């Protein structure tokens, strides 16, 4: 009887949240870091996966076999997402071996402390916002947790008033970007990524403090390239049950590339979140491309 999908979200101090995640929010504020975990950290759909499959991929050297050991939300868990009778990230963290892989999504304020109290490395990665919103309005048809998203129209003034999953993309985007001194967090775009993988993986091997040899780093790269991972069970979310995912609707791996906002907005709609976006960000010495 019960429906755990399709419901209004819960709000966490302010926060948009999936009802069992607030429900369950005890679990996730009291969670135990540990010194050696690494804390993947994004607003949704900014390329968490691509980075955590880089990551795996990095800790088990290349070795492409050894990362199809299981599904990429069961090798790098998402700590706060927690769904009775289906997962719980909290504890499948809680028992899985050092040195541990973790996603989140949660925005600055409402991040666990143990993290900062065991002075965890972070990676945190950021998109532009056209690119996210409209990653985000397919992610919601087909990610059946969400509310339903309505027309992109709808969406997309949800997205602007922050009324979505995890709140306001502004406030997510520009408080990691505050918080990037205090901590060690490295700081990263996917728009970096796409114009230079390389570059930005060998940023994450120094910030590591990893050296591996050439031929692996261009393994690693090609096992993390979009049409790889696309094809890859165990990274492209196709193991999830029809019921929590509906590839048919929307495939998770969807395009990859970045600049499909000129494809999703008219220029009206254009027009009225750049106008929003100014507002919003020219306080922030944060800087985005977004093609
Ligand atoms: N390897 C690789 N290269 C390039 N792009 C990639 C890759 N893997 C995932 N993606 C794209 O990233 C979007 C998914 O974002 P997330 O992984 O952050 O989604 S989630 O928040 O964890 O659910 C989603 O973006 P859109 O294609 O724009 O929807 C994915 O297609």
């Amino acid at each position: 009887k019960l429906d755990v999908f399709r419901r209004e979200l819960v709000d966490v101090e302010g926060i948009p949240l999936f009802w069992s995640i607030a429900e369950h929010w005890s679990q996730v504020e009291s969670f135990e870091a540990r010194p050696d975990d690494i804390l993947i950290s994004t607003y949704p759909k900014s390329g968490t996966t691509w980075v955590s499959e880089i990551l795996d991929l990095i800790y088990n050297n290349g070795d492409a076999e050894k990362c199809k050991r299981d599904a990429i939300y069961k090798r790098v868990p998402f700590m706060e997402l927690i769904i009775p009778g289906i997962t719980n990230g909290v504890e499948m963290l809680n028992n899985m071996p050092s040195p541990r892989i973790v996603k989140t999504h949660l925005p600055v304020q409402l991040l666990p402390s143990s993290f900062w109290k065991n002075d965890c490395k972070i990676i945190y990665v950021a998109r532009n916002a056209k690119d996210v919103v409209v990653s985000y309005y397919y992610f919601y048809q087909m990610a059946k947790i969400h509310p339903e998203p309505g027309t992109w129209e709808e969406f997309l003034e949800k997205f602007m008033a922050g009324q979505v999953s995890f709140g306001p993309w502004y406030d997510h985007v520009k408080s990691w970007w505050e918080k990037r001194k205090e901590y060690r967090i490295l700081y990263l775009f996917y728009e970096d990524m796409k114009e230079n993988p390389k570059c930005e993986i060998q940023k994450i091997l120094k910030f590591l403090e990893k050296d591996i040899p050439e031929e692996i780093l261009n393994k690693i790269l090609y096992h993390s390239s979009f049409s790889v991972m696309k094809e890859n069970p165990s990274a492209n979310y196709t193991t999830m049950m029809k019921e929590e995912m509906d590839h048919s609707v929307s495939p998770f791996m969807r395009k990859g590339i970045s600049g499909d906002w000129k494809n999703q907005f008219t220029v009206a709609q254009y027009e009225k979140f750049e106008e929003d976006y100014v507002k919003k960000m020219e306080d922030s010495t944060l800087k985005f491309r977004s093609e």
